Order: structure tokens, then C-alpha cells, then sequence
């Protein structure tokens, strides 16, 4: 395995990320597509894009960087709220 694409480097940041969730019931995320991608509880798809090597999901009209949308959703990282 090499990280190439778009996709792959999104899909392995998002995991690495994600894989930080210190929840009894785990954050899950999965990859619905190459773009798209389904967070935790709720079953909306969101877009998720790499710019300048950060990845950024999309939230009402706008993107957030993944690091903000996992502490403003991850149960366990409310702190940094
Ligand atoms: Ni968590």
C-alpha cells in the first residue's frame, strides 16, 4: 500500500482521526464513495474533500476542518468544545 489519491490520503487521515474516539460505543465513520462519508449516529452523508493537505467535511453550506467536526460531534471530545 502506497497513499496516492485523493481518496486514499482523505480516507486514511479520517481514520487516523477517528481512530482517537475514546467512547464506550465507538464514533463510526465509514466511506460511502470516494468523497462521501457517513458520521457517527446520524445516517447524513456528508462530502469531504483534502485542501492543502487538510481534510475538511461539509457542514451546512460550508466546510470545517475534520478536526473541529469531530470535536463538535465525537461525544468524547466535548472538552474542546
Ligand atoms: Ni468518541
Amino acid at each position: 500500500y502506497r497513499p496516492t489519491t485523493d481518496a486514499d490520503k482523505i480516507e486514511d487521515e479520517v481514520t487516523r482521526q477517528v481512530a482517537q474516539c475514546k467512547c464506550a460505543k465507538r464514533f463510526q465513520v465509514e466511506q460511502i464513495g470516494e468523497n462521501k462519508y457517513r458520521f457517527g449516529d446520524s445516517q447524513q452523508l456528508r462530502l469531504v474533500r483534502i485542501l492543502r493537505s487538510t481534510v475538511m467535511v461539509r457542514v451546512g453550506g460550508g466546510w470545517m476542518a475534520l478536526d473541529e467536526f469531530l470535536v463538535k460531534n465525537d461525544p468524547c471530545r466535548a472538552r474542546g468544545r
